[PDB]
């Protein structure tokens, strides 16, 4: 019941008390450990709202005092009376906080407490939503030097007003499915291509096509929007020994700005609640350019580099992955935009971990998610044994809005 | 009940009935899952249903399930446990019981070879000199001249539990490590504890950064004994680079035959405490863990400098750069000395074909992802994007605790 973990490079150990407080299911079983599957009313709503109060107000340091007592009390009152409740904004802000520092597969968690946070729940409309997301763009983005924040707009109240960002990312290269059978721009976006362009958008047929917003708002039908240009801040991609790597044509956006999920706080659900940090260089060089369902370009590297392809113990897909993200962390560097590389980043993961063990009781981590997708064991996160779990607030996924949506 | 699993760059969906028989536990619940965690003497009461558990499939596997054969096999068991407390396998089913350990083994990327593997009897042995004779033929035949043959030899079983066998290296090969009194590691660092006890034992320590540690021996519960295996029966590799000329001079050398000897065999409620298996090596084994991990050789700084890289910024990724070209030297170096070697490139893509075998033919492949997914360049390999299912079969490969630890001292 109180549980430790050992890191096998430093043979420190842990002990995990955090864990005691957790809520939601793992997939897990004794049976069967499901450790790497990437997707495993009143009377419910007053204890949800209480387990976080209680945690707030304790948070706060007054726990078991009037105020809190009346708080409890008033949102009491408010369910029975409305079926649901309202954050008070320093309520909201406390539970978006908490759900990044409870997101076990994030590498980026000691930043938690620094998120900038849009309180959008007046928000009424689509435009309205744009309007919000627009500014949450140039704010984070400021220029480069990049800033955590969410935007949080309202709440479910029957899941037949439910505001939904229908782009996974509120920035994502368009993809393109080729007559020639190929596949132009970014392919995990095509079916959402699809919709856009049913939906009214017309596509440049680029390869790195800005895609549009499709905004819903109080249940309504989704509607089109396109970001202002100069909002998207975007990298060419060279690499500062190789004179060549410019002629490939690549290029990424600087803001990643996830958009798809849902924030649940004190039983409340945020189904629309973009939110964004910064890059970790391999996100882009080694998942977006290197998988082969993905911009899949090794090959062509590997040419340009003249390696011998002719078999894979020359390590040719190895040398080209490394040059790659050599490439974008320079790339990214040069042009003063934020940017952190996996080594950096895993080493700040493990002083975040020791300080939430220490200050907490321990740090919900999903190993399978932290160790970067290149030289894993070469970063400290690799020899951390983790344990995951789910705390709450949180963010979860959800469907996707069109298999949900009675148009 | 019925689990699927998806791989996210094929879109390739498989179906789990496999899992249903499972017995043993994972470290998991509901509210945890504990996947990450490295580590998560018997009645006769628990004995036989654990035997016929086993003699059922074995039974099954060679088409005769229910036939007199079966009946009397079980019956054999049966009797004998309760007039000895225990019970002794036949050949063909120790060696069914051990390639089917392998089989099973969640956390080995190797297993598509499973089903050849060279079962070694080594029942009748009775002192520590007689596991030394066995274990310098499974090392000259698993070798092989550089034409790596798997292999494991299995001796006597547990009965009382204070008569175990025992190898109490961790592997038949490995490098010596010395703690210098200035805090600083002469050789593997991995192996100072043992190195020591060695030492204790009677080992005089020639000091150097690669020599091979002596075999340390246990037969029916007596004291451990210290043996030298031949010289000449320990195939080595010098390392070099084919496009680097000063590779060679940093002077590293590995030895070709992996081969795991501390861990236990459990087949049919049957305990093998000593068991030693070896196949080969996958070049990511030595290029990135035994040479780059920060806990033992540690030679990436050494490397990169010879480079000339940018070691300044950490985003110079200068520590991937060498990372790639020592485990592109280990390579070169095993292929040109004709020692069986596998890229871990070759190696994930034969276990996702033979995961996908083992879903159709079997209806499930246990995976321990952590351990699957190779240390470097993970996602160019297509096992970090295969969902997998970990759990525990029988027959099995489980940790034991180090005999030392445990061992009782006749003195
Ligand atoms: C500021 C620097 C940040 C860094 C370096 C970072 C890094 C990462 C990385 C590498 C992943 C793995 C995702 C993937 O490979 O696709 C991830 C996942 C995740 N991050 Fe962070 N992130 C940052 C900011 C944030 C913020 C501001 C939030 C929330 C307010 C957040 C919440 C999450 C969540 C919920 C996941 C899991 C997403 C999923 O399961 O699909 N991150 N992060
Ligand atoms: C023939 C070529 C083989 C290859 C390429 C291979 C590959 C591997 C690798 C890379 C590991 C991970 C080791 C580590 O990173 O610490 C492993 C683990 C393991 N292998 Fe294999 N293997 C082979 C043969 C065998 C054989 C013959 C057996 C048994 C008869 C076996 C049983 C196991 C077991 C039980 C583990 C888990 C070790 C643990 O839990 O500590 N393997 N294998
Ligand atoms: C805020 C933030 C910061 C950062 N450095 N990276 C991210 C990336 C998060 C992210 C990007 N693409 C995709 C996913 C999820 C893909 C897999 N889904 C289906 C589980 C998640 C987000
Ligand atoms: C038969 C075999 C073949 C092969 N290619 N590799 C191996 C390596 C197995 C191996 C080697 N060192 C260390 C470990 C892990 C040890 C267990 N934990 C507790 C440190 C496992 C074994
Ligand atoms: C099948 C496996 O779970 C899948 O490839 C996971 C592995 N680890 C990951 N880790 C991160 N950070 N991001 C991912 O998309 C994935 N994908
Ligand atoms: C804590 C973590 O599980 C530990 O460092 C594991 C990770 N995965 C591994 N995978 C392999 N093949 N070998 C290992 O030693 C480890 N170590
Ligand atoms: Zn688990």
């Amino acid at each position: 019941r109180f549980l430790k973990v050992k890191n096998w490079e430093t043979d420190v150990v842990l002990t995990d008390t955090l864990h005691l407080k957790s809520t939601l299911e793992t997939g897990c079983t004794e049976h069967i450990c499901m450790g790497s599957i990437v997707l495993p009313t009143k009377d419910q709503l007053f204890p949800l709202a209480k387990e976080f109060l209680d945690q707030y107000y304790s948070s706060i340091k007054r726990f078991g005092s009037k105020a809190h007592m009346d708080r409890l009390e008033e949102v009491n009152k408010e369910i029975e009376s409305t079926s649901t409740y309202q954050l008070k904004d320093t309520e909201l802000i406390y539970g978006a906080k908490h759900a990044w520092r409870n997101a076990s597969r994030c590498v980026g968690r000691i930043q938690w407490s620094k998120l900038q946070v849009f309180d959008a729940r007046d928000c009424t409309t689509a435009h309205g939503m744009f309007n919000y997301i627009c500014n949450h763009v140039k704010y984070a983005t400021n220029k480069g030097n990049l800033r955590s924040a969410i935007t949080i707009f309202p709440q479910r109240t029957d899941g037949k007003h439910d505001f939904r960002v229908w782009n996974s990312q509120l920035i994502r290269y368009a993809g393109y499915k080729q007559p020639d059978g190929s596949t132009l721009g970014d392919p995990a976006n095509v079916q959402f291509t699809e919709i856009c362009i049913q939906q009214g958008w017309k596509a440049p047929r680029g390869r790195f096509d800005v895609l549009p917003l499709l905004l819903q708002a109080n249940g309504n039908d989704p509607e089109l929007f396109q970001i202002p240009p100069e909002l998207v801040l975007e990298v060419p991609i060279r690499h500062p020994k190789f004179d060549w790597f410019k002629d490939l044509g690549l290029k990424w956006y600087g803001l990643p700005a996830v958009s798809n999920m849902l924030l649940e706080i004190g039983g409340l659900e945020f189904s629309a609640c973009p939110f964004s940090g910064w890059y970790m260089g391999t996100e882009i060089g080694v998942r977006n350019y290197c998988d082969n369902s993905r911009y899949n370009i090794l090959e062509e590297v590997a040419k340009k580099m003249d390696l011998d392809m002719r078999k894979t113990s020359s390590l040719w897909k190895d040398q080209a992955l490394v040059e790659i993200n050599i490439a974008v962390l320079y790339s990214f560097q040069s042009d003063k935009v934020t940017i952190v590389d996996h080594h950096s980043a895993t080493e700040s993961f493990i002083k975040h971990m020791e300080n939430e063990y220490r200050c907490r009781g321990g740090c919900p981590a999903d190993w399978v998610w932290i160790v970067p997708p290149m030289s894993g064991s070469i970063t400290p996160v690799f020899h951390q044994e983790m344990l995951n779990y789910r705390l709450t607030p949180s963010f979860e996924y959800q469907p996707d809005p069109w298999n949900t949506h009675v148009w």
